[PDB]
């Protein structure tokens, strides 16, 4: 399993960890091997605008639609960005 | 589809900006791929090192003929910006489930 | 050819140096290393097993991959301070590149 947010929103870090627990929480819909990150990129654009953005891979679930659903309500919550500039892809050592 | 800029070079934000629209129209221009559905990222990596050195140097994945055209147009933008050796540039090119946000 | 190490452990720019080149002499011996790129990603809040102690990603990109692995994971175990079971070195053999 694995969890990266990719995005240009600076969090403390209490705030950030809560939110890839969160996350991890979430990656129920399929655990202690498990590596999440939030990268903090604060030069990402998406659509020609660098207002706010996060940007999810998840690697790994089949249940797509109930993790990204779950992920995109936090991320809205704890990120204060707009649902429009969330984009979410699963990929399926 | 994607741009993303990896690098030891660091820019003022101001500039980082300016590049990464630059690089976007391009894209556009020649490939005719659909702007603003782009993303774009300037990662700043002072410990990336390449042919054993920490000298300045630019990585470019570009992820999902004309290409010429790209990395050339690119690759001069890169060497203007950010005054690194066209030597010390390098543009690949790279390649499943999707979601919009606003579906939720 | 890339190597790319992404952990949460902060070491000095000099550390950080002398790792990569030593990650660069390994991938070297085990073609020659001026076609490679390698990097210390440092980021701070990376999780492994629900947990932010000290942890290792290794990303090996276009390269007996046992003895890579192998003697990377014993200079970052050395050179990071880290836990063994805290490593895990990927593989990906995943298309073109382009100045000089
Ligand atoms: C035998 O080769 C393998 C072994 C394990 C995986 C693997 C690894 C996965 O995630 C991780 C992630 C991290 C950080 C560590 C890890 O194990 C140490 C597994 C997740 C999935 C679904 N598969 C993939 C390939
Ligand atoms: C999946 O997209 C990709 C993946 C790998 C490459 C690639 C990567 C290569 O590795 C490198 C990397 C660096 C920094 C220098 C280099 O010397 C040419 C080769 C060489 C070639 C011919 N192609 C190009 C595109």
């Amino acid at each position: 399993p694995c969890c990266e947010v990719i995005t240009n929103v600076n969090l403390p870090d209490d705030n950030v960890q809560s939110t890839l627990s969160q996350i991890e929480n979430a990656i129920d819909v399929m655990l202690g091997y498990i590596m999440s990150n939030y990268d903090y990129q604060k030069n990402l654009r998406f659509g020609g605008s660098n207002e706010a953005y996060c940007f999810v891979r998840i690697t790994s679930i089949n249940n797509n639609s109930a993790l990204a659903d779950q992920i995109t309500k936090l991320l809205v919550s704890n990120l204060n960005v707009k649902s429009r500039r969330i984009y979410v892809e699963f990929r399926d050592a």
